[PDB]
């Protein structure tokens, strides 16, 4: 009689994807959460353009002395940190795009600025806006999209974990902790003399299999000298 | 010979931890991005204040005649229900109170509107928007905050969860598996009468213990009938 299945392989096999798993979902949540640490940051700043937009027209209609700060103070949120780190490869095309546009569009009202040419912006800054509006919707989506794709691994490990201990405390239990109480209690009643105790099952193909056979065989001799 | 610390309860305990924080941290996260799926959408449509403020501005100065339907849409973006939601326990009084000051700051706003004064807007609308600013400025640090709070238990249970593996699997190595080994050699090499064995370790106290004594005293004797 050999061992064909030792418990030492059943048990590095089912706590390794115990843990592959939580690594997994960890990896990719934490992953994941770096990305969006800034998302309310771009969010808001991508936002502020739309007010600063508007905010020049009103320094063109009033003859405000801020106009050319103002006109620095866009040019400097457009180019922060935050919005040029978006050209990079895990952020979708119609984020990067609409960013583009926004650079293209500022080139010409800023032109038109330094003409003052209050006409031109009258005609424009609806359609102008809108875009910068569009940009900033597609962040926030992107942001909703990453939090939903974090949920769903939160969701997916914390179910899957709950699953593999499951299967795994079943498995034990049934291929090891049963067949070792009826062993115990076999040891402790031949050792007082009791005899015509029903034979241990020697059907599992771990350790405790050969154990049962072993004890039966032992067993029913040393019964018998008796 | 009894069984002081049977497996059974051992492991019980064990997975039942594993467990428990599985569910603590994963109920934790889901919790929090729960209350944080509308996050983005908050921080957007805060910020949008800020330019419908100026755009007022730019419809007094040019008699636009949307100045109404601007003031409406101001109306019924500020009394959304993402930003209603608001007032609500679990978000923080520098949030829920900035937004109170928006909502009577607008009443002067509007009502000066509906009195086309234009002075009073030009020397406070400044002041009127910072109070704006700093609102979503508050929405940008909670959405921050909350985003903080799940890597920090996204990364504790995932930590935890390797630590209570790896003590559970290193316990359960040297009190089941290394012992049920020695069984085994044992058990095969008596039954090849090898029997100058040295005996087995019987200080576990659980089951493998009390198998050890059975096991060395049901050796000591049929060795020496032998």
């Amino acid at each position: 009689m050999i061992v064909k299945r030792p418990v030492s392989a059943s048990l590095a096999r089912a706590f390794f994807y115990i843990v592959l798993l939580s690594i997994l979902s960890t990896g990719i949540a934490l992953l994941t959460l770096a990305s969006s640490l800034r998302d309310a940051e771009a969010i808001n700043i991508a936002g502020s353009l739309r007010m600063q937009s508007y905010r020049l027209g009103y320094d063109l209609q009033s003859g405000s002395p801020q106009l050319n700060a103002h006109r620095q103070l866009f040019q400097q949120a457009l180019h922060s940190p935050v919005l040029t780190n978006l050209n990079v490869w895990y952020v979708p095309e119609a984020v990067k795009t609409r960013y583009a546009h926004l650079n293209a569009n500022w080139l010409e009202m800023n032109n038109r600025l330094s003409k003052g040419d209050l006409p031109w912006y009258q005609a424009n800054i609806n359609n102008y806006v809108n875009q910068i509006d569009l940009f900033v919707l597609a962040l926030q989506h992107y942001a909703e999209r990453k939090m939903l794709l974090v949920v769903a691994i939160s969701l997916a490990g914390g179910i899957g974990i709950f699953t593999l201990v499951f299967f795994t405390l079943r498995r034990i239990r049934h291929q090891v902790v049963a067949p070792l109480n009826q062993l115990v209690t076999a040891s402790q009643r031949i050792e007082h003399g009791q005899f015509d105790s029903p034979p241990l099952d020697t059907n599992l193909p771990n350790e405790l299999g050969l154990l049962a056979k072993t004890f039966n065989q032992m067993s029913s001799e040393l019964h018998k000298l008796y």
